[PDB]
């Protein structure tokens, strides 16, 4: 059991570099639109507090260099959606994938093509964290590459990465330029907030463990949903609903360990720690896992 | 800091479904010729004892089904080498990349286009083990699946995945064929050897740590190599060899601690354990990280 990312070619095709000025980031070029972070605009003087839309008013097309790998793109038009600059191009790129913008909810997993000077540099499997921040692998210059997942030749954009918060971890927003987390694209003190453990997933990865060889985590025992929060909450982790329960029935089904009864399980764990043990490769409760993921990739999808 | 792999498009757009008899797996389609494990031509009776040259006289061109995703390629020759087939075909590939056939030695990292019917499933990193398996993560059909580096556009190919071996680890080929490790093509009893931890990867990974702000783990010591060695083996790790103690001079110099320093730290976390701590956010010492892979990230 590996974190596995999605095959990322379909998004190598769309990535471009994005040159302003004095700074380069990278870009997505779907249809004849490149889409990139609006602070490609600020300037190292404007970031402690840009005027963005003033900014881009004194703008004209030629400000904005576009390479699709070595083919300078003819930049025709440049507009913001919230905090994403639209740079329309005169060529429609040929290798558009089939896609959708989507915005995805904290927990859910995606996959990052990390990108510096509009050239692709590695894939790897992210999620979304209960506080709205990415625990990605980005550098600077990374701004501008994109999360994503596949659905059976439709590539569904759900990040595009903005920024680096203090503790090293990311922000960014929707492909819509909506940010997630309560986090702006300024020079700023801000700081992710406390996060916690994805319930659901390590419930997931659980069953995902028992799918395979380990089973020592396994006992007799069921607890209440009620039971169970009170443990959740007294070591940071998301409470569990009803409908992370229902959404691990496929799970349970295969498994035959009921969700309260791997409940009892995980806050054994929570308490007496895991005694010398591992569970996969991991002496950590592991929480980038949904459960979609554990069932895609024990059924070959 | 991520495992991250390749960007895996450039081996996309060479993976193809292989299929003889009732048996379908993946190919690598590169100019004209398409590699695929030989013993797509083994039949459920010949698992134990196939003889792939009498096998293989059999077949006809015709007898190969290659598909790329909807069109049919037409085998047009065939030949054995080693363990994988070659079947040449009609058309060569219009997408294959610039591409080299690598061997890789044990501790060396790439990445798997894990793939079902000709179809990209997932992209992972990976480790060849000391004892020439890999820990991956494959299901029935994944044969043929590939494993590689890239540099500057270039694929480096350097596994094609075989079989599963009993402890739910993996065996394959270089792709010309040559297994890595003691193992064959056909069901028998074989098992991978005791397998070791990658010291020099574990090295690298502390240096990659420290590059980021984490100190915590170091100590005021230093070791000789052969002390480090005695001690370590006690814990089932790869002897340090000078070779490796040269390799990790760039990041010794970067960092400005000596590689017998950072031995020395080693030594102490073997002993010590983490103590509720982590490091690069792993509680257990990472060994799929090579030195080069921590300069790159
Ligand atoms: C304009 C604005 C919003 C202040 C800004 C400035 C620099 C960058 N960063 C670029 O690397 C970069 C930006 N443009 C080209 N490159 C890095 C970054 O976030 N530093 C933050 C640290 C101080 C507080 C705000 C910025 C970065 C990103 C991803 C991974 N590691 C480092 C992102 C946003
Ligand atoms: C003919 C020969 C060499 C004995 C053979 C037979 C089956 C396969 N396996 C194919 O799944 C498969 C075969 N052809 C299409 N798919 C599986 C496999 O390795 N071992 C089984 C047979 C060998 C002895 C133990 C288990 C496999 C499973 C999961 C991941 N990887 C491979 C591989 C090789």
């Amino acid at each position: 059991f590996r974190k596995m990312a999605f095959p990322s070619g379909k998004v190598e095709g769309c990535m471009v570099q994005v040159t302003c000025g004095t700074t380069t980031l990278n870009g997505l070029w779907l249809d004849d639109v490149v889409y990139c972070p609006r602070h490609v605009i600020c300037t190292s003087e404007d970031m402690l507090n840009p005027n963005y839309e003033d900014l881009l008013i004194r703008k004209s097309n030629h400000n904005f260099l576009v390479q699709a790998g070595n083919v300078q793109l003819r930049v025709i038009g440049h507009s913001m959606q919230n905090c994403v600059l639209k740079l329309k191009v005169d060529t429609a790129n040929p290798k558009t994938p089939k896609y959708k913008f989507v915005r995805i909810q904290p927990g859910q997993t995606f996959s990052v093509l990390a990108c510096y000077n509009g050239s692709p540099s590695g894939v790897y499997q992210c999620a979304m964290r209960p506080n709205f921040t990415i625990k990605g692998s980005f550098l600077n210059g990374s701004c501008g590459s994109v999360g994503f997942n596949i659905d059976y030749d439709c590539v569904s954009f759900c990040y595009m990465h903005h920024m680096e918060l203090p503790t090293g971890v990311h922000a960014g927003t929707d492909l819509e330029g909506n940010f997630y987390g309560p986090f702006v694209d300024r020079q700023t003190a801000q700081a992710a907030g406390t996060d916690t453990t994805i319930t659901v997933n390590v419930l997931a990865w659980l069953y995902a463990a028992v799918i395979n060889g380990d089973r020592w985590f396994l006992n007799r025992f069921t607890t209440t949903l009620n039971d169970f929060n009170l443990v959740a909450m007294k070591y940071n982790y998301e409470p569990l609903t009803q409908d992370h329960v229902d959404i691990l029935g496929p799970l349970s089904a295969q498994t035959g360990i009921a969700v309260l009864d791997m409940c009892a399980s995980l806050k054994e764990l929570l308490q007496n720690g895991m005694n010398g043990r591992t569970i996969l490769g991991s002496a950590l409760l592991e929480d980038e896992f949904t459960p979609f993921d554990v069932v895609r990739q024990c059924s070959g999808v």
